[PDB]
């Protein structure tokens, strides 16, 4: 349970994200798919991406960005009270994309070093730990969801 002052730290540097949530959605998609390539696999969408310049030239990668992190704003906004959000997600990334709860890791990962990358002044170590922690709140109860469903994993 992130405090108040938790929820502070990463609506305010989630407020910057706000600025270019196009950018923002295209450097953490392509950190992603190069750091964990399993990942872009997962993607019939994509995975005819080869090279980061063909990532950075696709304006539906770009699209899909912003899809993701406009669900995940809304989610951070909740500050926690996000079953409403988290259900239809946790639903389709379980049982239609099949996707891991690590890959969920993984992106919670890429979106920490993209948010340190571009705002460094609102994303000192404090921001980090409280981005941290709310995105482990986001994958621990995306992970509930999953073994329900039966795929915890
Ligand atoms: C911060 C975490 C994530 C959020 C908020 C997010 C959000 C979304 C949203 C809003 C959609 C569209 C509606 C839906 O199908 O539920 C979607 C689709 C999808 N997501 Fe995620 N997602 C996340 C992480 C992941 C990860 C890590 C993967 C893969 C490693 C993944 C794979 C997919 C796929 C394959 C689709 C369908 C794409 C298509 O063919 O149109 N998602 N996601």
């Amino acid at each position: 349970v992130l405090s108040e002052g938790e929820w502070q730290l990463v609506l305010h540097v989630w407020a910057k994200v706000e600025a270019d949530v196009a950018g923002h959605g295209q450097d953490i998609l392509i950190r992603l798919f190069k750091s964990h390539p399993e990942t872009l696999e997962k993607f019939d969408r994509f995975k005819h991406l080869k090279t980061e310049a063909e990532m950075k030239a696709s304006e539906d990668l770009k699209k899909h960005g912003v899809t993701v992190l406009t669900a995940l704003g809304a989610i951070l906004k909740k500050k926690g009270h996000h079953e409403a959000e988290l259900k239809p997600l946790a639903q389709s990334h379980a049982t239609k994309h099949k996707i891991p709860i690590k890959y969920l890791e993984f992106i919670s990962e890429a979106i920490i070093h993209v948010l340190h990358s571009r705002h460094p002044g609102d994303f000192g170590a404090d921001a980090q730990g409280a981005m941290n922690k709310a995105l482990e709140l986001f994958r621990k109860d995306i992970a509930a969801k999953y073994k329900e469903l039966g795929y915890q994993g």
